[PDB]
């Protein structure tokens, strides 16, 4: 039922907790990503962070459980979103909010890879995409944010088999949305709570 936890999980709004509390998450996310390579997993510097986020408008539950499974990349900040403004707290409110502005885009699934072109995505599936997006797919929710984006984010979302290499034929892709929901299941949320709000 991997579907189902990414269903759950695109459609939640940013600002949605999963309830899990800042308390909770400081000791999990210590050790990963930029918690570590950049504030030396220091609960206060960590606590700074996703109380700033969280006031922007991010939840910081989202927040850490991406910049876990994105871990540290060089040249990029938080979440390796795009490149690294001069200071942690600079940045992380920074890509807070571009995350909040990217949750309220305009946009439509990106169903093939516009710098590798392969057109593999069956018609019947394409549909189903689109039309969620257009009519399920809220202003401030996490798929919207991402989906239009990237055709990886697209097949992450609504047709997981194109994040493989035997499909897409460049390579295999992981998936944000799965190891966003099972990163936040393992750490006692839950994605059939109470949910989030568009502000």
């Amino acid at each position: 039922n991997d579907q189902e936890k990414i269903d759950k999980f695109t459609h939640s709004y940013i600002n949605d907790d999963f309830g899990l509390t800042i308390d909770q998450l400081v000791p999990k996310v210590k050790g990963y990503g930029r918690f570590n390579v950049w504030l030396g997993g220091n609960e206060s510097k960590i606590r700074q962070v996703l109380k700033a986020v969280k006031e922007i408008g991010v939840s910081p539950t989202l927040f850490a459980v991406y910049e876990k499974n994105e871990g540290f990349s060089s040249g990029l900040g938080w979440l390796n979103h795009t490149s690294a403004r001069g200071d942690y707290l600079t940045d992380a409110k920074f890509i807070a909010r571009k995350l909040v502005s990217q949750s309220k885009q305009a946009g439509q699934p990106s169903w093939y890879d516009a710098g590798n072109i392969v057109h593999f995505v069956p018609q019947d599936v394409q549909r189903k995409g689109n039309a969620d997006f257009a009519k399920n797919m809220k202003a401030g929710t996490i798929g919207r944010a991402y989906i239009p984006l990237t055709a990886a984010a697209t097949w992450a979302a609504y047709y997981p088999l194109g994040l493989k290499a035997s499909y897409n034929k460049v390579q295999n892709y992981g998936n944000p949305f799965l190891d966003g929901a099972n990163t936040i299941l393992a750490w006692g949320g839950k994605l059939d709570g109470k949910g989030g709000s568009p502000s």
